[PDB]
């Protein structure tokens, strides 16, 4: 009676915090669909600190504390995602937590920048992923937020 | 008499695997430059798997089995650094892998863009840095890949 009940944490990583309201609309949705399912999300700028050290280290600890993470690996400032976002899907890896990943456009790298290389001549990876490799582990790419999270509670019940 | 001797090991992560040439010439100066010091290069085309996700699986062992992460995040595509070599930042952070960092633009994000916003109004960083924070962990960013492997030297002895 009365045992310890974990709730679910899902830290929420992706670019929306550059938009122009730092990502006060995607948050607010996100805090919206995870609160019918008493889940918590973890967001980038909740209880922001100054120092960019501060901040890296706080977000590096909601990865540490999370039972996953949902990334927005859409396009961002062109066809490739944010980096920043790339960074703590890699922090995830290493640390062996559940990584899902959604983007806003599906389409093949190649099928992106239209060849085999961009306008520079650099070569356009060819293994059939809308992104980087390194950032695909097996689990689907998703269309969407809500889409990679009916995949957290499926795969991940309380 | 006749110990094990560990051999130093670097993780060569950049966007150098996708010049034209596949990075030869990047990571040849690279095994020339470590060869002269006893130090081996990980080099993510090393023994090169057809599949995606045995390819990343290989990256992420090198950076399991290395003892420091010399991290090219130049601009690419534009002002941003890669994004694979940002997910192999982060997996090595995760580690607690010595990581060293270096960029051919030094420049702050907002000297970079020119403004707080990107030509789409989406916030550009105002950290005094010149990629994303994550990126950055206290430790200097260097100009170059020398640089940052004379770095390595003074503070990974044998
Ligand atoms: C201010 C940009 C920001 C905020 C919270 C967490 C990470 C970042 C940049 O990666
Ligand atoms: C084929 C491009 C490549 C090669 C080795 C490791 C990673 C990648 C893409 O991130």
């Amino acid at each position: 009676h009365h045992h310890h009940h974990h709730m679910r944490k899902i830290y929420i990583a992706g670019p929306a915090v550059f938009n122009p309201d730092m990502g006060a609309s995607y948050y607010n949705k996100v805090r919206e669909l995870l609160k019918k399912e008493n889940v918590m999300p973890l967001i980038p700028t909740d209880n922001e600190a100054t120092e960019a050290l501060d901040i890296r280290q706080k977000n590096i600890q909601m990865i540490k504390d999370c039972d996953a993470v949902i990334a927005d690996l859409s396009p961002f400032r062109g066809h490739e995602p944010d980096c920043g976002t790339a960074f703590e899907v890699g922090c995830a890896a290493a640390l062996n937590k559940m990584v899902l990943t959604f983007t806003s456009d599906r389409r093949n790298m190649r099928e992106k920048y239209g060849s085999g290389v961009d306008k520079d001549n650099l070569r356009v990876e060819g293994f059939g992923l809308p992104f980087n490799l390194m950032l695909y582990d097996g689990v689907e790419v998703f269309d969407s937020f809500e889409s990679a999270f009916k995949y957290f509670l499926a795969n991940f019940p309380s």
